[PDB]
């Protein structure tokens, strides 16, 4: 190019030699002036009429606008400034600030401009700036020099410059600051361009997290562009055209096969509508992969250059400061492509997720029944969400061929033709990988059938504890569960183990891929030497190398599941759409009610099942359809509401529909809220409806009669009730025609009177509503306006009760961890954590020897090398590649059985406690929570947290081995550390305190979606009928958009953590390069291979480390809540060293001394001082008003329930000073409710095995079971199911006998055991009870009292306290309470 224009000299790379080196003047003035410059005239438009083609309302003058305003005046002032001496010689000297004061006129303009939009400094403007201090700190410093060096000729030039580049810097840090405008909700749009790189907008939820835990509310509004109603509909375009299209398709190939579902259209759909965002991805990724093998290309030149030592200094610095910017640049490059990658996904789901409902409301009931509503929930559950994943990481479908085939070029010419051998490890290493991976799938699913045996033993034992505790039954279960367990266990480790080998296999490799490749090149050719820059740019080469080849099996895996899964999306979305040409709705027409000789049937190819109905009637008829059961009754209604498929002839209607279904379906929320149905609260109608329906009574015993949480999951109701709703929200909506199904079917009589003349009748509120009713009560026919009774296929009476009808009837804290650790054993985790060690000591250990072995260059080479020397270092390196291959898999499966054997103590605490808890404990706690804490935790204590604690460790010795590394190079780096560790660890507790927190927010806001299909789905019919499919879209789309603002949120926050560690990452790779610069003399070339090729690796494990950091912290809850259960209380011993005599009982004289009793320390006393004392063989009834401590004393009989005052002696022995068991094993009680035990029928007459079966026999003969028992096909070994589910209550109660008889106690406690038997069977039980207990003291609670005139004694219990005391007859003759309730 020209050098006259500027007279001087444009290259002479002579300059370019001598350690004082710059770039020549007349080039440093007009090729990098030209960049920015260039920059903004040739993108100046385009940022113009962009800005002024959307105009927005310009907004307030804001007080930065005013600084980034007048800034670029002074540099104006300047520009012109400047001119003047010039004018007042070289071309360039007076054009170059001509073209400043043209520009800096332009970028006024536009600084202007922007102010009109939101985003207010926008990409264009603010790499302006930085493009323009980068290609204009090459001219400061020449400047700079030469001012220094004492020229003082062009000084007038320089103050001008100088002060032009300060501005320029101040005027990019205001260009970072955004104004906060007035809402603008999401700081996403108003963020200005440096801070929506680095993230720095989400500092405010990060640090708000930190203190106050977040809520919906407090994350910002998802977007203006993501609103599920903007997708749906532009995906909605889409999916038309190419659907049709595709549909087009089928018809040319079944035209062509006769001289199927329409599918692979939904893939390309999407592609149609999102290749904005798909595109700038692919021109993002490039630019991030380009510059991950600028890292170690510029390794190179570093341990090159250290190498020699005539090599210029500016040779390092330059490289140390591109080390750095070359790992910015693909840090934002990167970053900005996960987030631009990942709203891809949330952006992909909710047009699925949010456009699958909308053809729920339309797919035609004749392909809907081919699903289930289970099926078509997941349909959007697990279905629609892998195409999340899919699209996470569609790009790596070829950036990972690209890394892969570009890595491996790189590595071969540092290395050559070896190499083939250190990529064949890691390809030999993925089947490896994959077959293990498999069969560690088959052992986790073949265990799960043991998993669900043991819950389902355990779901009935905690209801069935009541009984557990009577008999001191507990180590029988103890014992079978144990077993259960240990079985499970045995499985575990060889689970444990398999994933043993694969962290092995993998965490290794690296190690081994270098001995490999690092001695066949030095094995094959004598005259290879491997030099330092031959080793350090190759072993970081794998390092980059080995993530995409170490993932690209796995991802084959999501791409071929969304393969099968996006094929049941097209079948669905393609369903053809409900047809309505059959039904008409218009008011023209004067009649109500039209038919025109329609037929209607359940099925399109098969029978009809309404023929030639012509039905004609008008407006305010109270008609109703009667006939037996296959005429179509049903049907009709049906065929109203367009659920059916036509034959011939249409049917139309006037007005609005209201309907009834035979099968209820409730809408979850509140009884306002089905009532309601979307139509504002007028208490006029809503109470009438209320008493109409006689619902207001209803409402009292419910809990939340006004506002219950009905549906699933919160409330039951009786068949009637659901019945009672629905005809309620008919009536409430007050629409025009009425269509009800056999409101009569489970609803009271007199009941179903009240509604028919409160609601239906005449005088009901409905007087003038075309009204049809079907049902088959014969009760309300002569009230009703007519009866078309339906016979087989058509009507056969048209006209009112009494018409034709009547004539005949004939039809009609680390304390936590601590104690998880404390399980596992101190002893092994000490090892644990040594071989660890002793693992990365080899690791420095290796490189160490590396070093030493590529200083062997700097002597042989020229001159040979010899055998003894290549055989040795070889064989050195190799006997350290076993050190840390020993040191891992004694590491790792050393610690398999650890984590297996802690998983066998924490199941072992909670039997060994939660069975020695008292009743009080499951009482107060549901039943629920147990189950599940004892289901998930201690599932998950032994399956994901084991994986996840070791990762963890392996990683962090994995970072200190490097840092460890890098001090032993340069000592003055530990200063550095400290810093960077303070805003690593910073970062971590703020980050893990908030990423837990938004993913239990998108966890808690997810379920509502699939909930609310599924309650839709089901209750699909009644929508369309009342034509509400409008409102449901509407709150479809405002709950699955709730989502969209967690899970987004959650993108973010994880992405704004990378940033800071990369950046952490960086800057502990240049502060490192730096001083390996600066420190030439000390360190070898080779010695900074080691040091600043391993330190390229800690960006990525800083991350790890983070990562799994959220893991443990959160998963680690587990563990504390097993935890507190291990340390609550629990009750007495069970066995006391004052053991009684083995035959006490002897007599069964029971005496009671005052006392008193109370279920918890803050309830009133229930006994009251009950004082007693009943004879050896004495029959004592028990009696009383409910409440009145009847059963609280049986209760104590068996010590359930400690003293709280007095005591009671059996025999002359005190039970308080017997162990329980002791007492218990020689009691029986007939328990009001016979529980039952899944298994053999012989296990729930004994669990311990220590009666024969003719014993048995012999009870159940007694009992008057044996014959039923007999019966049946395996006799004893019959398994009962859950509860006696399978066994009638009396043939419970009479098992129950059995046991009873089996055990001959000296005492038998009886609770109201024929309370809920008929009395046939309670004859047996007493004639039974009387005849083999007749040598036994009985105390017998029964709400029958002639159970009890046969006791010696009755006893009288009222609010705690015994009033009165004796024989039946004595009595029954003083008119007292027991008198009272004979009579």
């Amino acid at each position: 190019m020209l050098e006259k224009f500027c007279n001087s000299t444009f290259w002479n790379s002579s300059f370019l030699d001598s350690p004082e080196a710059d770039l020549p003047l007349c080039f440093e003035q007009t090729v990098l002036v030209w960049i920015p410059l260039g920059y903004l005239w040739l993108l100046a438009p385009w940022q113009l009429l962009h800005v002024y083609k959307s105009r927005t309302k310009r907004s307030s003058t804001t007080k930065l606008y005013l600084a980034k305003q007048v800034f670029v005046g002074f540099l104006l002032i300047l520009a012109a400034i400047e001119l003047a001496l010039v004018l007042t010689v070289p071309a360039v000297r007076y054009t170059n600030p001509s073209l400043y004061l043209g520009t800096w006129l332009l970028v006024l303009l536009i600084q202007y401009s922007r102010q009109w939009c939101v985003q207010k400094n926008s990409w264009f403007l603010s790499l302006f700036w930085i493009l323009s201090i980068l290609c204009g700190t090459f001219q400061f410093q020449t400047l700079i020099r030469t001012l220094l060096q004492g020229d003082n000729s062009n000084l007038a030039y320089s103050c001008l410059f100088f002060i032009s580049y300060g501005f320029q810097i101040l005027i990019l840090i205001f260009s970072a600051f955004s104004e906060n405008n007035e809402s603008s909700n999401n700081p996403s749009s108003i963020a200005s361009f440096l801070s929506s790189i680095t993230y720095s907008w989400y500092d405010s939820i990060i640090l708000k997290g930190y203190k106050r835990p977040l809520t919906l509310e407090d994350v910002w509004e998802v977007d203006e562009e993501m609103k599920t109603k903007t997708l749906v509909s532009k995906f909605e375009t889409h999916m038309k055209r190419e659907l049709q299209k595709a549909r087009r398709a089928l018809q040319r190939r079944q035209e062509k096969s006769s001289q199927d579902v329409p599918k692979s259209w939904l893939m390309k759909a999407l592609f149609k509508t999102f290749y904005m965002v798909l595109l700038k991805s692919f021109l993002l990724k490039l630019v991030n992969d380009i510059f991950t093998f600028v890292s170690p290309q510029l390794l190179k030149l570093l341990i090159s250059f250290a190498s020699d030592r005539d090599t210029y200094l500016w040779i390092g610095y330059l490289c140390a400061i591109l080390l750095f910017t070359a790992a910015l640049i693909q840090s934002f490059c990167l970053q900005c492509y996960f987030q631009l990658c990942f709203k891809l996904g949330v952006k992909v789901r909710t047009a699925i997720m949010a456009s699958v409902y909308k053809k729920a409301l339309t797919l035609s009931n004749l392909a809907r029944k081919e699903y289930t509503v289970g099926e078509t929930v997941n349909l959007m559950s697990v279905d629609a969400q892998k195409l999340m994943d899919v699209t996470n990481f569609m790009h790596m479908l070829w950036s990972s061929v690209l890394q892969i085939v570009l890595s491996i070029f790189f590595l071969w010419r540092e290395l050559g033709p070896s190499v083939l051998a250190g990529v064949g490890v890691m390809v030999l290493v993925i089947p490896i990988n994959a077959i293990l991976s498999t069969k560690s799938k088959t052992i986790q699913v073949k265990n799960m059938k043991n998993k669900d045996k043991r819950l389902k033993i355990m779901n009935e034992i905690l209801s069935g504890i009541k009984i557990l505790k009577y008999f001191a039954w507990e180590p029988s279960f103890r014992d079978q569960v144990q077993n259960l367990r240990k079985k499970e266990l045995k499985n575990l480790l060889a689970f444990s183990q398999l994933q043993c080998v694969v962290i092995f296999v993998f965490q290794l490799t690296p190690v081994l891929v270098s001995v490999v490749t690092f001695s066949v090149y030095v094995l094959v050719d004598s005259n290879n030497i491997l030099d330092a820059q031959k080793a350090f740019t190759s072993i970081t080469l794998f390092n980059i190398l080995r993530f995409p080849l170490s993932m690209l099996p796995m991802m084959i895996s999501s791409m071929l599941q969304a393969s099968v899964s996006t094929e049941r999306l097209e079948k669905y979305l393609g369903g053809d759409d409900l047809d309505t040409s059959a039904i008409r709705h218009d008011c023209n027409f004067d009649k109500a009610m039209q038919f025109s000789e329609a037929s209607f049937t359940w099925e399109h190819d098969s029978e009809a099942t309404v023929r030639d109905v012509n039905l004609d009637i008008m407006a305010g008829q109270l008609v109703a359809v009667i006939g037996p059961v296959g005429s179509g009754k049903s049907s009709l209604i049906s065929a109203m509401l367009g659920e059916m498929e036509n034959v011939h002839g249409h049917i139309t209607i006037k007005g609005t529909t209201a309907y009834v279904p035979q099968q209820s379906w409730i809408q979850n929320g509140t009884i306002k809220d089905n009532i309601l149905f979307g139509t504002e609260f007028n208490e006029k109608r809503y109470q009438q409806v209320l008493e109409a329906c006689a619902l207001l009574p209803d409402l009292e015993m419910l809990p939340g009669g006004d506002l219950a949480e009905i549906g699933e999951k919160g409330i039951n109701l009786s068949g009637g009730q659901k019945q009672r709703i629905s005809l309620a929200r008919a009536t409430y909506q007050n629409l025009d025609i009425y269509l009800l199904d056999d409101p009569l079917s489970a609803v009271d009589a007199h009941v179903g009177k009240h509604i028919f003349n409160k609601v239906l009748g005449p005088n009901g509120l409905l007087k003038g509503k075309t009204r049809l009713l079907v049902t088959h009560s014969m009760h309300f026919l002569p009230q009703v306006d007519e009866i078309v009774v339906l016979g087989n296929g058509t009507i056969v009476e048209k006209g009112s009760y009494s018409a034709l009808l009547a004539k005949k009837g004939e039809f009609a804290k680390f304390s936590i961890y601590l104690e998880y650790l404390q399980a596992i054993g101190l002893f092994s985790i000490f090892f644990i954590i040594l071989a660890f060690v002793m693992n990365s000591v080899a690791f420095i250990g290796s490189n160490l020897w590396l070093s030493a072995w590529t200083s062997d260059s700097k002597i042989f080479n020229s001159t040979d090398y010899p055998a003894s020397q290549r055989d040795m270092r070889v064989g050195v390196y190799g006997a350290l590649g076993l050190a840390q291959g020993i040191f891992v898999f004694i590491a790792h499966f050393w610690s398999a059985f650890g984590f297996v054997h802690a998983s066998n103590i924490l199941h072992k605490q909670l039997l060994n406690n939660i069975l020695r808890a008292p009743m009080r404990f499951f009482d107060t706690t549901p039943t629920g929570r147990i189950v599940n804490r004892f289901a998930g935790d201690i599932s998950t204590v032994d399956d994901t947290l084991p994986q996840s604690l070791r990762s963890w460790i392996t990683c962090f010795l994995g970072i200190i081995s490097t840092l460890v590394m890098i001090c032993m190079a340069t000592p003055v780096f530990t200063i550095i550390v400290i810093p960077l560790g303070i805003i690593y660890v910073s970062v971590q507790m703020f980050y893990v305190s908030t990423s837990r927190q938004l993913r239990r927010l998108d966890s808690v806001t997810r379920s509502p979606i699939y909930s609310h299909f599924s309650e839709t789905v089901s209750g699909l019919p009644v929508i369309r009928a009342f034509e509400h499919q409008q409102r449901f879209l509407k709150h479809n789309e405002v709950r699955i958009d709730t989502n969209q603002k967690c899970v987004f949120s959650w993108i973010t926050s994880n992405r704004w953590l990378a940033i800071r560690l990369e950046l952490v990452g960086n800057l502990t790779v240049f502060f490192s390069a730096l001083m390996m610069v600066i420190y030439r003399d000390t360190l070898s070339g080779d010695t900074v291979g080691f040091v600043l090729s391993n330190a390229l690796n800690i960006t990525q494990t800083l991350n790890w480390l983070v990562r799994m950091t959220s893991e443990i912290e959160t998963n680690i809850v587990a563990v504390e809540r097993i935890t507190e259960y291990t340390k609550v209380e629990n009750e007495a011993p069970w066995v006391t060293d004052k053991r009684p005599p083995p035959d006490w009982p002897s007599k069964g004289k029971i005496q009671f001394n005052n006392y008193q009793v109370r279920y918890r320390p803050e309830l009133d006393l229930v006994l009251r001082g009950i004082t007693c004392d009943i004879g050896s063989m004495e029959k004592i009834g028990v009696v009383g008003r409910t409440g009145a401590g009847k059963s609280s004393l049986t209760n104590c009989l068996f010590r359930i329930l400690e003293a709280a005052g007095g005591q009671i002696i059996i025999d002359g022995v005190d039970i308080a000073s017997i162990g329980l068991h002791d007492l218990r094993e020689k009691l029986t009680i007939i328990p009001q409710d016979p529980i039952l035990f899944s298994g053999s029928l012989r296990m729930n007459l004994d669990p311990f095995n220590n009666y024969s079966d003719e014993e048995i026999w012999k009870a159940l003969e007694l009992a008057h079971l044996k014959s039923f028992v007999a019966s049946l096909q395996l006799g004893l070994s019959h398994e009962v199911t859950e509860a006696g589910g399978n066994l009638s209550i009396g043939q419970r109660q009479l098992l129950c006998l059995g046991r009873a008889l089996l055990r001959k106690s000296k005492i038998l406690v009886l609770d109201e055991a024929t309370a809920a038997v008929d009395l046939e069977t309670d004859n047996l039980i007493q004639t039974t009870i009387q005849n083999e207990f007749a040598h036994c003291t009985v105390i017998t609670i029964a709400h029958r009292l002639h159970t009890i005139m046969d006791s010696d004694k009755v006893m009288v219990l009222d609010n705690g306290k015994i009033i009165e005391c004796g024989s039946p007859e004595e009595l029954l003759q003083i008119p007292g309470p027991f008198y009272f309730m004979a009579k």
